[PDB]
């Protein structure tokens, strides 16, 4: 009877996402009806807290370091594939690309840290989907292009459309890259339950360690910020977490294992502030304003 109304955004990649979360929750035959309404990140919330919508689907990169006091992340399903994606024009790997080679990317998180491995390169800004960009790839002036590898695989891109999949010692992810955040209101015990078959307890574990440290620094989007937890033999959480200056020459990286996600997550900024890690991201905000 209860029709669960599921805020998206308009993105061909937002609603592919949103599709997936519904059919797998009509795998569990409770009683729900579920309908997409195409609607930022403050539009979503707050008619999520009006009631006009129920949840949404983002991916969780994307997700605010804070949310707003009324809505909580209510489901992680299994994390997908979190790394970086190198994709050549011409096949090379990263180290065999040309001595001043084009990087695509937006992202100082992604440039910064690729700029630390070799400052030969040059990073430059590109805008578009997946497949905006690939096609700018094969024309133009870029000699690779930076991906999630998660992206291309739920837009349906083949494995060996990459290049090079980039380990995270040579680029540590954002926060939260490959996982889905479903978000709903606190309090909507109804959903929450129906969510709860979906939670994948070892993704949502080692993700909340990473949130924990993207909140205690303060991080986004625009941050060369990155954090990725992962779930050890054992129970371990382990974190790396990482602050780069956008020219790649100062590298802040603490490298932690333990049981507590907040703990870990917490332990992980309060090393990097005292390095000075914090001082270099008020730093790069100023430089956005
Ligand atoms: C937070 C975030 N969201 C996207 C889609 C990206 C990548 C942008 C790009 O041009 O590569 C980021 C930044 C990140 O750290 O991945």
């Amino acid at each position: 009877m209860r029709k669960i109304i599921v805020g998206s955004r308009r993105s061909k990649l937002a609603l592919t996402q949103t599709k997936w979360v519904i059919e797998q929750l009509k795998k569990q035959g409770l009683p729900f009806e579920f309908e997409i309404k195409e609607m930022f990140v403050k539009e979503i919330e707050q008619a999520m807290l009006d009631k006009e919508i129920d949840m949404a689907v983002h991916s969780m990169k994307n997700m605010p370091a804070v949310l707003p006091e009324g809505l909580t992340i209510g489901c992680i399903p299994l994390r997908e594939d979190h790394r970086d994606a190198l994709i050549s024009k011409n096949g090379e790997r990263f180290e065999e690309l040309p001595s001043g080679a084009v990087i695509g990317t937006s992202s100082l998180r992604r440039g910064a840290q690729l700029l630390s491995m070799r400052s030969d390169i040059e990073i430059k800004w590109i805008r578009g989907n997946i497949d905006t960009r690939l096609e700018k790839l094969k024309n133009e002036d870029y000699d690779a292009i930076i991906l999630a590898a998660a992206g291309l695989s739920r837009m349906g891109w083949s494995k060996d459309t990459v290049t090079q999949y980039l380990e995270p010692e040579i680029s540590v992810p954002a926060v939260g890259q490959g996982a889905l955040a479903i978000e709903c209101r606190e309090n909507d015990h109804e959903l929450l339950s129906l969510l709860q078959a979906l939670n994948h307890d070892e993704t949502a574990r080692a993700v909340r360690a990473e949130r924990v440290f993207l909140k205690e620094m303060e991080g986004g989007c625009q941050v060369p910020i990155a954090g990725y937890g992962r779930i050890l033999d054992g129970g371990n959480i382990e974190l790396t977490s990482l602050v780069a200056s956008p020219d790649g020459k100062t590298i802040y990286k603490e490298h932690i294992t333990g049981k507590d996600p907040i703990a870990i997550g917490s332990e992980a900024a309060e090393r990097l502030t005292s390095q000075g890690a914090k001082l270099l991201i008020d730093r790069v905000k100023e430089e956005l304003d």
